[PDB]
């Protein structure tokens, strides 16, 4: 019963004094890991003895490194004790929980295994922007009344529909755009991936402004993209609420078929 | 008997005329206000012997001086009648319009007491920023604040979550698209703190502009970022309608109950 | 049953041939007097013997004239034989519709009055552009299932106390974003007034991007203003939806208890 | 037998197994010529001998032609297969497919007639614009395509009007706006149709800022611009989504009728 009384510890933390504290401990760690992976970005003043003012994460490379470290072992323990409590192991291992924390830990060990090679270029960046994941591990420990995860998961036929008529609308306008503004003078539309940018930056309504139409043409065909952008952010509002107020209801009606 | 025949003139005003009166006498001295606060930030112009046109609330500084502290008199006096006729001054002082009238009259005070040093920075901006919630006080003069305050009250853990998956979004797309952007020539990229506002903005289908992705791949999670834009316009409406809907049947039916 | 024969020809256009014909024929000189009102300012080429390129409005100045006393005179004829056939004279000129009718036709005759001061400045400008109300008379004749305007009006109460809110948030942002922003370096946040533009260009999701913050005070409010504002745009949709359906179906039940 | 057997074989190819492997061959094809369409105008640079960077389309105009001359041969081949197996020529003729798949093939083949001269310009763009509707022929290959395109249809009148509203209103405030703005230093609002752009732009939430009002009676006209345009995200969407529950029910009951 001791691995069962862990497993329960770990996936229904509110039974226990000690399982609730250990929740609310590495929940801790990992807003203070999120927090600083913002914060050691920020290019801290006083530029002592710099010709630029270093970031926070290379002025107090050995302080930020301590604090991840120090995160990385909590979340590597917390790895360890769930895979040794799990029930079934490798259906623990292929839940995209255990996925998200593998490789939101690895980034840390495979930065200390090339150490050796600290003049890295490119990959390390990718590298450690997967210490992006810890997020989605903080995500999950408010794990709370999910009715619009259910409402995405109820909509996600008709989401997907409106993904591919986007992409549809993206392509053709895109199409249309390039053609009609390939001849301006310094043209931003040097290409039809080129003008995929402008196309999805105006059917969701946003006009950056950097790319815009110069032409007649190409203002007539940026109309009727805003207009298609208009339907596309507007459309799925009612069905969203519909689909939210439903699934709220059945939530009641099960909780009273509980009691 | 005279501090209950007071406090019923006051809460509810439409029963007597002199009440009445008074109600509409204080409404015009907030909309006065209000008014004379945006007004004197104003450049007057046509100022001799000012190189700088000054706004008029300081070329005209006597004017807006005496204006301010004859509504804020009104006030401290109608604040006074509330409290000294409240049938529980303790129930009254808490609850929320007693704190929005404190905040709204406190600055004044505050001021003067700072005045023996005119030469004040920075805390006299905080004072003037707090002028406007006078503007809060039209609550008395409006149901339809009433019920969109209860509205707001009810979706508080609701949309308190909303807002942590929110910000939860913004970090992770800050986080890529910094470390897609980073490295530009002139980048405005320049930390994970610097990119929330690009994220935000693009998040909310603003598009300023001032700030936008320049790499392949920065246009790559631009898009991305836009496109859960379309999604976070329409997050937050299937609960505040609701619960809207849920205050609104519940007065409803309360109002048949009296028939 | 001469003059009733007239005015049901007018409010009851398809009864009669020649009633509909001179339905459609009063609709296509309203046409095209909207066209050539937007024509006469597109700037005509050739540039002939002139510094800068004259608009169509003034190069042919005798052509756009007589198309324009063309149009006014058949919109007179019509008013006047409207204005004989109608049963109740004052109830008629009373209507609203008379009312554009009149302000449509007045700047033809203001300006033939005036053709003597015809080096007037800004009274014209505004004379004529009430020339575009003849539009409002356009879309009249279209006067289709307004399925459309009946939701509006259902909805007015909740549209109104939008407004109302929204020029409340209008006002506090734009004092708290100027008060963020006036200290900036060459700064449009000139005054309150001034920052009313950012305000409403914000929370409509617009985004110009011609005023953004540069200031982080500012640009914290400002993210707070665009998230007001994603309520602010996405609020409305449900709701006029809900109401579209209801009248909707409401309008089939009435037609069918008419049968 | 050999016709009806064939195209039976066509608009059901589920029920064969050559039939769905013909179906998925023309799909692949059409993803085909869609992705070297837009591949094509990419510039690949590194050209030595050029100091302009082809696009992959003329430095490799061979493969390219190859490529869309053998799926143009596959379209045609598979429209005679089509045609030759159809029950009813006339019919599958006009069609809506098929006059899809005449617009997707005819440009080739007027290419290939207007090949003895080309130094042929503004019509070749044409052409490769047209080329884009091969794109539309996936409507075969997805249900989600067949009922927005019912939808549409469904949605022929009202959104006409609708369109028709929204252009009376562009029309209103891009004379408003110009009138407002025509006479600021280096103005954008050079005419009418000139403020088309800003007023269409305005009331879509794009707000490129290209070109933003820059008079006090030009921003706040465009913040009634604007304001107008919170409503013209909202009004087409009770009405699509009407007509899209319409026909969904109608499904619904007619495949209950089947059980
Ligand atoms: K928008
Ligand atoms: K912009
Ligand atoms: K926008
Ligand atoms: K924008």
């Amino acid at each position: 019963t001791a691995r069962q009384r862990v497993w329960r510890a770990f996936e229904n933390p509110h039974t226990s004094t000690m399982a609730l504290v250990f929740y609310y401990v590495t929940g801790f760690f990992i807003a203070v890991s999120v927090i600083a992976n913002v914060v050691e970005t920020v290019p801290c003043g006083s530029s002592p003895g710099h010709i630029k003012e270093l970031p926070c994460g290379e002025r107090y490379a050995v302080a930020f490194f301590c604090l991840d470290t120090a995160c990385v072992m909590i979340f590597t323990v917390e790895y360890l004790l769930r895979l040794a409590a799990a029930p079934s192991r490798y259906r623990f291992v292929r839940s995209v929980m255990s996925i998200i924390d593998v490789v939101a830990i690895l980034p840390y060990y495979i930065g200390l295994v090339m150490t050796d090679n600290e003049d890295v270029s490119g990959a390390f960046v990718t590298l450690r922007v997967f210490r992006v994941f810890r997020i989605f591990k903080f995500s999950r420990h408010s794990q709370g009344l999910r009715i619009l995860g259910y409402t995405l998961k109820s909509c996600a036929s008709e989401l997907g529909f409106l993904l591919f008529s986007l992409t549809m609308a993206i392509i053709i306008f895109a199409t249309v755009m390039f053609y009609a503004e390939k001849g301006s003078s310094a043209s931003k539309f040097t290409s039809i991936p080129a003008a995929f940018w402008y196309t999805i930056v105006t059917m969701t309504t946003l006009g950056y402004g950097d790319m815009v139409p110069k032409t007649i043409a190409g203002k007539i065909f940026g109309s009727i993209c805003s207009l298609s952008g208009v339907l596309v952010i507007a459309l799925p509002v009612p069905v969203i609420v519909s689909n939210f107020s439903r699934i709220y209801h059945q939530n009641q009606r099960a909780d009273k078929r509980r009691a």
